[PDB]
C-alpha cells in the first residue's frame, strides 16, 4: 500500500541522493539517485568460523534486542559484552513501581503502542516474550479541557474566548479549526506523493529545509498553500499538546502525517504491569547478562593490528580489548561526551551526533486513596486532559479502571519548554517525608483548576495520599532527553551518516535517533537489526545473513539489500579510511 | 547617533504599529503608527499623598533598582514590600564564593559589562554604588581552539579539516570567513535603516518572521542576500559559542548588529569580588528589608473595592493585602505558574508570558593549586578558548592574572543544547567529598585536551584541588533558564503586551524580558524605570514623575513619553477592562 509504504520510500532515497554525492567526490561522474552501483557480493547469499567477541554499549531496549537477535541466531564462537552506565537496565523502558500492588506504577517512559503497520516489529517483540498488552484509551470519556480559563464546549464558537472576535488575537478562521488547517497543509503534499514519488519528492525537497511554523507562515515551498499570521500559529502550537512539531522539518511532518492514514483510528495497547516488563523478560533471555555500572568513556579502534578483534572500549580507565564490532546504543549526547578519537569518524559523522536536538519531557505521577477523576468526575475510560496550565496535559491511566481504592494518577506530562519547566521543580533527592513541595503544591492546585466541573481543591488534597513522583529526562545524564527531534534540513543531511559504520564497517551508531522510525521503540529495533544486518555483510557470514533476512525481517524494511540496494555502498563509504 | 538610535527608535515603532491595530479595534479608522492621540494630561507635568503601599515580587537587579529609585524619590506615605522566594538576594546575579579569599569566586550568573552607550545605565548603577570595576579580557593572548581535534592555525586554509576540499562537508567559501559571512548578512538591513529608517523598517519587517538559519537560507526577506546550504549554516553555528543566535528572529539579529558599531572594541568590565557585590550594596541601601522565603503563588486585584489599595498577593497561603501596585519582577516561567486569575489578564498577555522562550546556560568553575594556563600556556591576559568539545567554551578569568598559588578556572560556559547536556551532570546534591563524579572527569578530559599544546592530562589532574562548583540556571526553579531568548516573531507581537501595564493600570510585568535592551543587566533597569514611571502617572503624582525624569533619565528612554508619546496610549489600553 502506498500510504504503509511513503515512509520507507522517503528514507530509502535520501541514502540514494548522498551516496550518489558522496559516490561523485569518490571518483571526482554520472551517478544519480536512481543509478548506483550494484552489489558484487549477491552471487553468494561449525567452526570454520573463527571466534569472534563483539561489544555493545548501553542496554536500552536497542543493544538488548541485538543481543536477543545475536542470541537466536547462534553464530558458532561469537560471544559479546553489554555494558550498561546506569545500575538499572532498560534505559527509556522505565517504569516506576511505588510498591508492588498490581497497578501501582507509572510509565516514566514508553507507554503507549500503536497498532499500525510499520509497527509489526514492536508486535513481534512483545509476542516473543510474552507480555501481556491491554487496551489503551487515547481519547477517552469526559476529559476537560481548560484554556484561558475557560472549559471546552462542544458546539459552541470559540468556546475560550481566544478570537479576534471576542477582544483576543487568534484569528475567527482559526481559533476552531486547529486540527483541520493542520491536515490540509501536510495534505497538500500527501496528493502530490500520492500522484507521483518522483515529483511529489522534488517538490517536498523545496520544503525539507523548513520548519512547521515557516511552512504554516509562507503557505508551501512554493507559496501555494493558504498562509498563517504568528498569533494563528502560536494558537495551533498552544494547541499541540505532545512532543514538539512546529520546529520540526516540514518535509518531515508531512512524511508523519501519512502514519495514521489505515485511518487514524488504529487501537492502541499498552502492557499491563508496566513498559519494564519487557525489559525484564529480554534481559532474562541473554546469554551473556548486562553488566549494570560500566560507563564507556571511549571507544578505538588500533588500525595497526591487522586481526578482526581490533576495537576497545575504556570503562572507569580500564581498556577492554579485543572486539570485532562496537555497537553504540546511547542517545547521541551520551555518545558526544566519549572520547571517539581513536575512531577516526570523519567530520560530519562527528556533527550529526553533536548537533541533533533532543526534546525534553517530564512526567508526574501522583497516588490518591480513590480514583476521584473515575468516581466523581465521569472520567472512566482513559484518555487524557489538556490545558495551559503549567501540568499541561493529565493523562488517565487505561490499567486501572476497575480498581476502588488507592490509584496513582499520571498528572502532567510535559514536552519542551513546558518540561523543562515543571522539570526545574524535580529533584532526585525527594524531600523529607512528608514535606509537601513546591512541584507537588503546583500540580494539586492545577489540577483543582482543570477538575472544577466536579472537584474542589479541598477534595483533591483530602485524597492525595502524601506519595507522588515525578522524573525529567533532560536532567538524566545516562540520556539527556526523551528522544531526538530533529530540526529543519536535520533529517535530510544527517540520516544517512547516521546509517553508516564507521571504522572500517566495525562501528554502529544504533537506536532510535538512528532511524527514519525514529521517536518510538521501532525506531530503536529497525536501527538494531539493521546494525546486524551490516555486521554479518562485513564478515561475510552469508549463511547466517540469510537467517537474519528468513527470521528477524519484520514490516518493511528500512534498509535497502539486494540487487538495486544501497546497504553495500553506504557500507564502503563507512569502511573508507582518511 | 544613529548607530545609537536605531535599537531605541525599532523598539518605539514597534509599539506604534500594535497601539494603532488595537486602537483601531476599540474604535471599530484612520489610525496609522505616525498618527496616534496626543497625551490629554502634560498640561500638568507632603502628606496631601494619601498612604499607599506596593508590592515588589523578586529582590533580582530589577526588584532592588524599583527599591532604590522608590526611596530616592522619598514620595510622602509611600510605602513598599519585596518579596523574594529564594533564600539568598540577587537573582541571576549570583557570585559564587568557594571560601572567601580575594579572588576564590566565579560569577555564576551575570559578569561582563561592555562599555557602549546603551549600558549608561548600568555603569551609572555602579557608580551609585561604587562597585571596584576592572578590566574584562574579552579577547585574550594565546587563547587556543579546537575544532575536529584540530588546532586552530594562522594563516593556513581550512585548519580544522572541514571544508569540501579536505574532504568535509563545509563549503569552501565559508569555512574560513563565518564572521565575514555574518556580517554582511545583517549589513545589508545595516544600509536601508541608515538611507531611511522608514524603508528600511518596513523592508526589516518582511524578515522580522525569520529565524537566523531561514534568513541565511533564503537570503533575504526579499531574497536579494546570499543564499546558504545547511553544512554552512550548521558551520557559522558550530563555530557560535555564546547565546543562541540562529534561532532568533532574523530583524532582531539585525539590530543587534548595530551594538558595538562605535565600533565593536569597547571595553569590557567586571566588578572585582563579584557581581553580587553590587546586590550587596543595593539591597543594604533600602529603607525595606528584602523578605526571603516568601514565594508569591497568586496575584489579585478585587474590582469590587473602590479604594487605590485594592491588591494582594498570596504566599505560602496567606493572604498579603493593601497594594495600590504590583511591580512582579520574576522570570516569566515564574510568573506563569502563579495563579493569576484574578488580575483578569487579556488572552493575549497570558501568551507571552507563557510562550516566551529561555535559553539555558550552565558554568563549571574548578580550583587548582597554580594557575597552570597563565604559567604553562601562556595565557597571561584572560580571553576564553573555544571547541566542539562538550565543555564547549574555557573562560580565563580576568581578576586572578597576577595570583601565583591557588586559583579558580571557568572552565565551562554552555548555552542552549550544550547547557542542558552539561546541566544533566550537575547536582545540587553535591558527591560525598572528595569522591570525583562524571562531570568533573568529563571537564578534566576536555581541558586536557583543549590544552594538549602545552599540558598533560597527568599535569592538570595533579593540579586540581578536589574543589569545583557547577550551575545550571533552567534546573533552578526561581529562574529557569539564563535569559529570554524570544523566536521568529515573538518580539514584533509580544513586547508590546509584556511592556503593557495591566489590572487597570496596577499590575506590572518587569525584568529583562520586558525590554528591548533584554538579555542583559540594562534590560531589567530599563523596564524597572518604566515601570516606575507608568506607576507615577497611573496616580497622577506629577512633581514626583518630574523628579524621576530629571534624577533617573539615563540614556535613550525606551518608553516614548512626552506630547507625541505613546505611555499614556499603553496605559489606557492596559488599563481596559473586559
Ligand atoms: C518520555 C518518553 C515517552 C516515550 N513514549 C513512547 C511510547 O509511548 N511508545 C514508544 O514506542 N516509544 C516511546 N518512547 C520512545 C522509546 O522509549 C525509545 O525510542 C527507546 O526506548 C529508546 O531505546 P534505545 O535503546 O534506542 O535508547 P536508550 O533507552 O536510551 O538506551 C541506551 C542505553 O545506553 C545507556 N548508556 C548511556 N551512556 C552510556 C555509556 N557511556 N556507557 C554505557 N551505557 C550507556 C543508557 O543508560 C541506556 O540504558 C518514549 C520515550 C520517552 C523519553
Ligand atoms: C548565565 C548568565 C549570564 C549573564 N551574563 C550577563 C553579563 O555578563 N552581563 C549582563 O549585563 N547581564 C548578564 N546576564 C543577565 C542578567 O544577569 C539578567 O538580565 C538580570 O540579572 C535579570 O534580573 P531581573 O531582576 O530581571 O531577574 P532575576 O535576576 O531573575 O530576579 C527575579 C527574582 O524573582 C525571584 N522570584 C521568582 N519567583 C518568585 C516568586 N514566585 N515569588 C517571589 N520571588 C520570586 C527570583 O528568585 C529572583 O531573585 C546574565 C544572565 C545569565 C543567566
Ligand atoms: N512516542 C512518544 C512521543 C510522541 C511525541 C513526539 N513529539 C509518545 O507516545 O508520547
Ligand atoms: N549577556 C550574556 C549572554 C549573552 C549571550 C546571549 N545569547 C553574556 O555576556 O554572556
Amino acid at each position: 500500500d502506498f500510504a504503509e509504504s511513503v515512509r520507507t520510500r522517503w528514507a530509502r532515497r535520501l541514502i540514494r541522493e548522498k551516496v550518489a554525492k558522496e559516490l561523485n567526490i569518490l571518483t571526482e561522474g554520472g551517478y544519480s539517485h536512481d543509478n548506483l552501483p550494484s552489489d558484487p557480493l549477491y552471487s553468494s547469499i561449525e567452526e570454520e568460523l573463527p571466534p569472534r567477541k563483539v561489544c555493545i554499549v548501553g542496554a536500552g531496549v536497542s543493544g538488548l534486542y541485538i543481543a536477543m537477535i545475536l542470541d537466536d541466531l547462534k553464530i558458532p564462537n561469537l560471544t559479546y559484552d553489554i555494558f550498561e552506565s546506569s545500575s538499572r537496565t532498560g534505559g527509556r523502558l522505565y517504569t516506576h513501581h511505588f510498591t508492588d500492588a498490581k497497578h501501582d506504577y507509572y510509565d516514566i517512559g514508553a507507554m503507549r503502542y500503536p497498532d499500525i503497520p510499520s509497527m509489526k516489529r514492536t508486535f513481534n517483540l512483545f509476542k516473543r516474550t510474552g507480555m501481556p498488552l491491554i487496551k489503551y484509551y487515547l481519547d477517552g470519556e469526559n476529559t476537560p479541557q481548560l484554556y484561558n480559563n475557560h472549559f471546552f464546549a462542544k458546539g459552541v464558537v470559540d468556546p475560550y474566548m481566544v478570537s479576534v472576535a471576542n477582544g483576543g488575537t487568534v484569528p475567527d478562521d482559526v481559533v476552531d479549526s486547529v486540527g483541520e488547517k493542520l491536515q490540509q497543509a501536510f495534505g497538500y503534499y500527501k496528493e502530490k506523493l500520492a500522484e507521483d514519488f518522483d515529483k511529489g519528492f522534488d517538490e517536498l525537497m523545496l520544503v525539507d529545509d523548513m520548519t512547521t511554523r515557516e511552512y504554516l507562515k509562507r503557505g508551501g515551498p512554493k507559496g501555494e498553500a493558504p498562509k498563517y499570521d504568528f498569533f494563528a500559529i502560536q494558537w495551533m502550537e498552544t494547541q499541540n499538546t505532545g512532543t514538539n512539531l512546529f520546529d520540526q522539518a516540514f518535509s518531515e511532518s508531512v512524511i508523519d502525517s501519512f502514519d495514521f492514514d489505515n485511518p487514524t483510528k488504529p487501537e492502541w495497547y499498552c502492557i499491563e504491569g508496566g513498559t519494564s516488563l519487557l525489559v525484564d523478560a529480554m534481559k532474562e533471555t541473554l546469554v551473556h547478562k548486562v553488566q549494570n555500572n560500566k560507563r564507556v568513556e571511549a571507544i578505538s579502534i588500533d588500525l595497526d593490528a591487522p586481526d578482526d578483534g581490533n576495537m576497545s572500549v575504556k570503562i572507569g580507565g580500564k581498556d577492554y580489548s579485543g572486539y570485532s564490532t562496537v555497537f553504540n546504543t546511547t542517545a547521541l549526547g551520551c555518545l558526544d561526551r566519549m572520547d571517539l578519537r581513536g575512531l577516526n569518524l570523519h567530520p560530519t559523522q562527528a556533527d550529526a551526533i553533536r548537533c541533533l536536538h533532543y526534546d525534553n519531557s517530564t512526567k508526574v505521577a501522583l497516588k490518591f486513596s480513590y480514583p476521584w477523576w473515575i468516581k466523581d468526575c465521569g472520567i472512566t475510560c482513559g484518555g487524557a486532559a489538556s490545558t495551559d496550565l503549567p501540568l499541561r496535559t493529565c493523562v488517565y491511566p487505561s490499567y486501572n479502571l476497575g480498581d476502588t481504592g488507592e490509584a496513582v494518577l499520571l498528572a502532567s506530562y510535559t514536552w519542551s519548554q513546558d518540561a523543562t519547566r515543571i522539570g526545574s521543580l524535580v529533584k532526585d533527592a525527594p524531600p523529607q517525608p512528608p514535606k509537601e513541595d513546591e512541584l507537588v503544591e503546583l500540580i494539586l492546585q492545577n489540577l483543582a483548576r482543570l477538575h472544577a466541573e466536579h472537584m474542589t481543591y479541598e477534595k483533591i488534597k483530602e485524597a492525595y495520599t502524601g506519595v507522588y513522583h515525578a522524573y525529567c529526562w533532560a536532567n538524566d545524564p545516562n540520556v539527556g532527553g526523551a528522544f531526538a527531534l530533529f530540526g529543519p534540513g536535520q533529517f535530510s543531511n544527517l540520516y544517512p551518516y547516521l546509517m553508516r559504520p564507521a571504522a572500517g564497517g566495525k562501528f554502529h551508531i544504533v537506536g532510535e535517533a538512528s532511524s527514519v522510525h525514529h521517536a518510538w521503540i521501532i525506531g530503536s529495533l529497525e536501527s538494531a537489526y539493521t546494525a546486524v544486518y551490516q555486521f554479518l555483510y562485513k564478515y561475510k557470514m552469508w549463511d547466517y545473513l540469510r537467517l537474519l533476512l528468513e527470521r528477524w525481517q519484520y514490516g518493511l524494511q528500512e534498509l535497502e539489500t539486494g540487487k538495486h540496494g544501497t546497504a553495500h555502498l553506504q557500507f564502503i563509504l563507512g569502511s573508507l579510511p582518511k
